[PDB]
């Protein structure tokens, strides 16, 4: 059947137009949705199709090894633009990592394990904007990666401040490391665009809440903390590293992508 792939492709274009609720994208079942919702040229499209029926060497079934031989043929036909084709599957493979880095984020936030959830979120967030910066269908909703970030910092804001107001020697440094580990340096982050007031607004009510602290009285060695600790935290220098190292992401099957992303949009709560 010369026409299988044509068949294959037609459905593909069905389930890339599908409306679908928040809990299932088929852009993560399969990477022709992501190249079609993505406007890539037809010629791409079919490529990646052809290679899907046509890379495979033995087959046992006389009907798609027949479809197999097609495949082959077509392929074996300056038109290949093979830069192209592998920035397309470049560009997928970032966008699963990407979706994988914002599930274990929520997934940890979720389980309010917030210092793990932090980094993942921050990481998604930036891939995300990487990819948007590509096209409208490339990533995931900012408003909602938006939503996560900002209340994870909080949250790890409000852990470390109620280590602060215990006031035990121990408890005051470690609050003091988790800001100036996990917080601090990512204050740039969420102060980079005026328009996206909300980031702003949660800068300043981090700032106020270490600041009202001057307006209690306290051990004067906790005191002196507070002072060195003020100005890191209201610093005006955006000074931030370029490059951050990503989180680790343990190995992952698509099946685990698409289950674990279906299953957290499912148990979220906003
Ligand atoms: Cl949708
Ligand atoms: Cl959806």
């Amino acid at each position: 059947l010369q026409s299988a792939i044509k068949l294959e492709y037609a459905r593909l274009v069905k389930l890339a137009q599908e409306d679908t609720p928040p809990e299932t994208d088929y852009r993560l079942h399969h990477v022709v949705v992501y190249f079609i919702q993505n406007q890539a040229p037809k010629k791409i499209i079919e490529k990646t199709l052809l290679e899907q029926f046509g890379d495979r060497n033995l087959s046992f079934d006389e009907r798609c090894h027949n479809i197999m031989k097609v495949a082959q043929a077509k392929l074996e036909m300056e038109e290949v633009n093979l830069e192209e084709y592998e920035e397309w599957h470049q560009d997928y493979r970032k966008f699963r990592e990407t979706t994988m880095y914002l599930i274990i984020g929520l997934e940890n936030f979720q389980r309010e394990s917030y210092i793990d959830s932090l980094l993942f979120l921050i990481c998604a967030y930036q891939n995300n904007k990487e990819l948007l910066s590509k096209g409208l269908y490339r990533g995931h909703d900012e408003e909602l990666i938006s939503h996560y970030r900002r209340e994870c910092l909080l949250k790890l804001n409000e852990q470390a401040a109620e280590l602060f107001e215990s006031g035990e020697d121990r408890e005051v440094n470690n609050g003091l490391i988790i800001m100036n580990e996990f917080i601090v340096p990512f204050l740039p982050l969420l102060l980079v665009d005026e328009m996206e007031e909300k980031d702003i607004l949660a800068v300043e009510d981090m700032r106020n809440r270490w600041c009202s602290y001057l307006g209690q009285e306290m051990e004067p060695h906790l005191q002196e903390k507070l002072t060195d600790f003020l100005p890191k935290l209201l610093d005006c220098s955006m000074e931030i590293k370029s490059f951050h190292e990503p989180p680790k992401l343990p190995s992952y099957s698509t099946h685990e992508l698409c289950e674990r992303f279906a299953r957290i949009m499912l148990s979220l709560s906003r």
